């Protein structure tokens, strides 16, 4: 099966190029020529079709520099999904204010916006939307419910670098679009981190949060071997979250395939949607019909433990990946929703707020059937998978299709 | 002149090795090897003499994940000189502390001792000495005074990687030390940063703050191919700041020249020394009695203005740049102090308690006189310009002879 990361000699020509130019990071001087944190921030801006973006450290960061920049602090809420990655919800902590979960859609995964009006009170600042695995949250319904209650909107794109909804790629539709480069994702240097806006002024904001208060000079072109291309400014307080030069090196690198492997995925993505629809008890995920490409992080299908065996999804997985071969890694259920998971634990640090943090039985306690429901009888397929060969993933649908006759 | 960074086919060779593992990330999944991460752990543990290493993403998250092991947070107050890079009182504004400034010695530029209990309140729960460019804080008065008080100690040391003070390297002595590996360190992958430790409860806890609540597995030894590294830990809450394998394989390559190449830097900076130390109107910093090894991030000497044409540092430092023929990046005045430096405006972030951030007033309005005349009376040389031929160093002394003999 197809491994990831990926990599060619085109990733080394890169990594090369820093060595060639002898500037590591951004807070180096300039050697001649553009960073390569410049070149791959061009190069995403125009893939995304977004007039700004800011190459950062991690996914997670940029979440959180994105909330700084939009103002959120102390006595604020945060609406975001029960069902993402626990990062969603800890970097709203981070900035001291209260993430506030609301359940999500049965046939996306993604967050219900008939839910988020409830969770809205008078604290309330703005929405994190997640394009969870494959899916992308409704921009339509949210946008309008953003607009009506005067809330911002961030997009968590980590998982869905590339997607388009009504001909805007995802993160380019909410006032600043964040994404994770980790190793897993579609787009990885091992770390890394992406920010993009539309807004002039919170692009000018988001350099300095990353960038200890600065922002880049006026023209680079009247720079000099040895100048710092990084001028202060001190609009707004920042920390150092710039990304390596060797990074958004392999990220330039990845970033000129991004495209064309997403449409390999989705290609397969559609091909197991109609094969594995077939089969009774087996649903697939529901495509918005504003998305015009979808970029699967992650293949999910979801089952009826009632119709087979009352199998719970562990085992279900555990069933496939011993008849396909494949690694955990590679085939395994949903996340436990962030409430449940035992890596959310806010009420441990002092750093939080009491006021925030809470305790273990304020967030333990909390109730989101649909999230509860999903990492027990759904089913996530790594994208990597996604780049097989046609007859090879004709094997998985064998698999599930075996299965099926084993309790009909 | 030598430049920095410096790399050779080793750093290549380490760059290939992370290529042929396909793991670039600690979170990814094992490939059959110990991760770059962890050998560079190993290493840099053994090089300090420190039971516990944990490398990071950046020397001002190392400074904020020290704060946060320790318990630090709301209504507490951390001690710091004035005289610093921003990042050691911003990394407190980060954990909702409020960081209090304490001027420097005059000939060393770190921390003043006896002026350290005048700040002492009953809300402050630790001290951040830092090793600032060339010289190690007096960790004995310190130690004595941490004691005393019941205060944590956090050794800054992002500019003294291997500096020795009673046999025992910076970083080892105080609770926690923090380092930076960004591109002008003296250890440096472009970004980077490294916990250490002598504490076991501590080393778990500074696990989980930088990879989202979790730690290594038991045992390495008994991980398959496809398994996870990274379990579950949830005993504090943690955050994505993990270092890339990318930026590991760096370190590990650069940590095997370092002490050697921090014994050259030594040796030509006591040349200077004792070179500069006999100009009327030159002052060298003072080494205490208890360092051994003093590593050279930046090599500092001051000078009498009154004896020098009444030349500020800049004017001095310009001076200097265009008779040696050397950048501004290797050859410049101190910071600003970092109530005075522009890039330190805690006001302008909703994001920081509006009881910590304060006004531009109350930081502005400090005064710490020997940090402030820092920047106008000394001169810095960067480390790189240590690594020289004697003959090279000898045109600065001259140098400086010369605009001495032109105010005599
Ligand atoms: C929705 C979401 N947000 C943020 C993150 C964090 O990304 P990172 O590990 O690069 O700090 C992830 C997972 N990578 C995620 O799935
Ligand atoms: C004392 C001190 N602390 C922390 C830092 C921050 O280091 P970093 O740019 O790797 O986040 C620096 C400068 N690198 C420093 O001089």
């Amino acid at each position: 099966w197809p491994e990831w990361p990926q990599h060619s000699d085109r990733t080394r020509r890169k990594i090369e190029e820093v060595f060639q130019s002898n500037r590591w990071a951004i807070s180096g001087y300039w050697t001649g020529e553009e960073s390569m944190e410049r070149k791959f921030a061009k190069a995403f801006a125009d893939f995304n079709g977004v007039p700004y973006c800011v190459p950062t450290t991690s996914g997670s960061t940029a979440l959180m520099l994105a909330l700084e920049a939009l103002g959120i602090g102390e006595g604020d809420e945060v609406i975001v999904p029960s069902l993402t990655w626990i990062a969603t919800a800890t970097a709203v902590l981070n900035v001291n204010a209260l993430p506030v979960f609301v359940d999500v859609e049965a046939d996306t995964y993604c967050i219900d916006p008939q839910l988020i009006k409830s969770a809205i009170t008078d604290k309330t600042k703005a929405i994190i939307p997640v394009h969870l695995f494959g899916s992308m949250a409704n921009m339509d319904e949210i946008n309008e419910i953003a607009q009506e209650h005067n809330l911002f909107v961030i997009e968590d794109c980590a998982q869905s670098h590339g997607s388009v909804w009504n001909n805007q790629r995802a993160g380019t539709i909410g006032d600043i679009g964040a994404f994770s480069c980790q190793q897993g994702k579609v787009l990885t240097a091992g770390e890394g981190g992406i920010i993009v806006t539309k807004n002039p002024r919170l692009f000018e904001l988001i350099q300095q949060l990353r960038a200890d208060s600065r922002v880049y000079c006026d023209d680079s072109s009247e720079l000099m071997h040895g100048d710092m291309q990084l001028v202060k400014k001190g609009d707004i307080q920042g920390s150092n979250y710039c990304l390596s030069e060797f990074q958004s090196a392999i990220l330039l690198d990845q970033l000129q395939e991004l495209d064309d492997k997403n449409a390999i995925r989705e290609k397969n993505a559609m091909f197991l949607n109609d094969a594995l629809s077939k089969i009774d008890g087996i649903k697939v995920m529901k495509r918005p019909p504003q998305v015009s490409r979808q970029t699967y992080y992650g293949y999910v299908f979801r089952f009826d433990p009632v119709k087979f065996g009352g199998l719970n999804a562990d085992q279900f997985c555990e069933i496939l990946r011993e008849k396909l071969n494949m690694g955990t890694f590679y085939l395994h259920p949903p996340y436990l929703p962030v409430h449940k998971n035992p890596l959310f634990c806010p009420w441990t640090k002092n750093r939080y707020l009491k006021s925030v943090r809470k305790t273990e039985a304020y967030w333990r306690g909390l109730h989101y059937p649909v999230s509860e429901r999903a990492s027990g009888q759904s089913i996530v397929i790594h994208h990597a998978i996604l780049l097989a060969e046609p007859s090879h993933l004709s094997l998985l649908v064998d698999a599930v299709a075996e299965l099926a006759r084993k309790f009909c």
